[PDB]
């Protein structure tokens, strides 16, 4: 056998199919989880400055991060977390949030360790756990009671304390928390975070917290970082993404924040994998954060203006999608919302697909080809045994240009005529 | 323990210490393996174009590579290798040559596998083998016996056919070939590559070939790619680095080329680690290769001009270092040359240092503090059992500005005439 056993069961990449199909039809692409408009001017200018400035920025920088970037991350997130952060010992710059996650799993997860993952989960958590020899253990958010004709809210998908507690064992190494959650758009409450924190402390478990959508919060909901809770800094790794912060997903710069006794192991993985991150994008991200720190909580800041603008896009999409009978679940954060397609499953059950194929995957293919709209089937964010049960949601991304939302409405109006 | 056992024995990073000591003294830094002058204008301009062009270049590109980049890599290297290369199946863009190496080890090396490593080796090959559960197996190039009438050549460092053959077993998974070699600067001959090819075919072993210094060849010596030899494409992974190609080490873009039946496993690692490489640097690299393809073999091409310029730098450094009794080994390629310090070990045997600290490490510290010149001790490129024997070489980098070479000569003047 040529390949390593660590690759068992993790070769299938659903994203390649999704991207391929969308490219082959006339569509409004609401499946792409990135903006189709420019990043803010200050961010693009920052990168332009980095590639036209000091010529030595074309050469290697320091292994654990470009010092101006680790300095501003430590200062800014130190303030946000109520934590003294040492840029040398508590910050690691990585190749995006993906690279940060990978670094954490490869540092901490070992053969036989259990890792608690919360469904619906960003799909890589499962195969990253597996490649590190871990055993994924799933806890499932419970969709709230659908009442009195109103739309569901992500806030009401519950993390049951008894279910969660039952998942912790002596083999648990880590719990992966993603808030705001992709795909659901749930913003975890202080009470929910206190529940997770209490169990992590009880069982001596590390919390890997993926906070890439930190700034994308709506309706007055506040992002709370679990590392800011009492006793949690010493057992938490906090992950962010410049791409999701500054609407520049192609920059692929991320970071991990955490205490030295954990971070030293991530540094070991880093120096034995990529060694350096690119210099100039790090300089761009540092300049961008400096801009936002100076304007923090002011009306002209991107972190104030941008979520307000995207909240309007969310509301537009929520209203529009109902015109064809899709039932949105209102998100409190992230780039995304999901819609229940149960009415379609009930009335239109017989879509072509493979024998075991979840309805949502079949429905998305039908929607792309026939209605000209792309979404992502939510079953990809579930463990395989649960996919047959959570097969009736699809994920839309509303972080789109005005023109794209208008184009969406053109497709929806056509669909409504033939309902 | 908290951390995964895959990290055992790979946490010590010599480079962090090297940077530290140099930063504390007034030095000419010939330890840094990167240019201290700008990349060529066309390369810097290409990056400027990528960050000021199509705004959608700020967002994600395709998982396995920015298509214009994979297209030109497949075209350009397909012609050099005498191989039809499909961009989608045979090319993977990675986070530098480092990331490419890491991806290869994680795809192919498993618990118990052996990996043959040729000393002196780029230092990461050993811990990357270890982190993947492999057992490193070392074969040493044997230094040419030198007559002090004329300087040794890296070409005289021999790969003994019997010694190499004896390293192969049923457990050998891969052999790592680095040519041109860092730190020695050896450019492997056709005969040497035919020896490696014969054994890899006989034993059904994969050759991981690190060709980052491909363009840095001197004195009429030709880079030969082992994947071009009969029957080798089907068992070789060929690695390159944009940083080493365009003198832009901080760009951190690299690639692997190989047959689909091996590459599919590298894609599995990639999609479960970083998922995307940054978009804009990939675009810059593609444009830079387009420029060099158009000017292939022409006087104005970087691949013609740059190695000629650096050969002059090499010759300057070879002459200069002899003034103080260092004995250079003339390299045929790479950024580097090594000097034998055996005369210093003879005359000055008792340098301060830790227990069992190899002489070369002690000598470099002495030279930094007293003479203001940085080199890298070559013992870091040897397995621990062999460091006792190979303790009398240090590595210099001659890919430096003319002002830096002038500053080197000032230090050498002081060394000779002062104190
Ligand atoms: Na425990
Ligand atoms: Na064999």
């Amino acid at each position: 056998q040529l390949q390593a056993r660590r690759l068992d069961g993790i070769d299938y990449n659903p994203w390649v199919e999704f991207v391929k199909l969308a490219s082959e039809h006339d569509v409004v692409n609401l499946g792409q989880g990135f903006p189709d408009f420019p990043p803010p001017d200050f961010a693009v200018e920052a990168f332009q400055h980095a590639v036209s400035g000091d010529f030595m920025l074309n050469q290697y920088t320091k292994t654990f991060g470009y010092p101006p970037l680790t300095k501003i991350l430590a200062s800014f997130f130190g303030e946000l977390l109520g934590q003294e952060i040492d840029p040398l010992r508590n910050v690691l710059v990585t190749v995006g949030g993906y690279g940060a996650l990978f670094t954490a799993f490869q540092a901490l997860v070992d053969e036989g360790d259990e890792v608690i993952i919360i469904e619906p989960f960003f799909d890589c958590y499962e195969p990253m756990t597996m490649m590190a020899g871990g055993r994924p253990v799933f806890v499932s958010l419970k969709p709230g009671p659908i009442q009195n004709g109103e739309l569901g809210s992500s806030s009401n998908w519950q993390l049951d304390p008894m279910e969660l507690a039952g998942k912790f064992t002596s083999r648990t190494k880590a719990l992966v928390l993603n808030t705001p959650n992709n795909p659901l758009g749930k913003v975890f409450s202080r009470e929910e975070l206190e529940l997770v924190a209490s169990l992590c402390q009880q069982h001596d478990v590390v919390c890997i917290t993926d906070e890439v959508y930190q700034w994308m919060v709506y309706d007055g909901h506040q992002h709370i970082s679990i590392a800011s809770l009492p006793g949690m800094w010493e057992r938490t790794l906090t992950i962010g993404s410049a791409g999701k912060t500054f609407s520049a997903t192609g920059w692929k710069v991320g970071w991990v924040l955490g205490p030295d006794h954990i971070m030293k192991h991530l540094r070991t993985v880093h120096q034995n994998s990529v060694f350096h991150c690119p210099t100039q994008s790090q300089a761009a991200v540092a300049e961008s954060f400096e801009r936002e720190q100076l304007l923090f909580r002011q009306p002209s800041s991107y972190f104030v203006q941008f979520p307000q603008a995207m909240q309007r896009c969310r509301d537009h999409m929520i209203r529009s999608l109902q015109s064809v009978g899709l039932k949105p679940i209102i998100p409190q954060g992230s780039y995304f919302l999901i819609t229940d397609i149960s009415d379609f499953k009930r009335k239109m059950p017989d879509l072509p697909g493979a024998v075991d194929e979840p309805y949502d995957r079949r429905f998305v293919k039908w929607m792309i080809k026939n209605k000209g709209l792309v979404a992502i089937p939510v079953s990809i964010f579930y463990s395989v045994p649960h996919q047959k049960h959570f097969d009736h949601y699809i994920r839309f991304c509303f972080v789109k240009d005005e023109a794209t939302l208008q184009a969406m409405d053109e497709k929806l109006r056509k669909w409504k005529v033939e309902l």
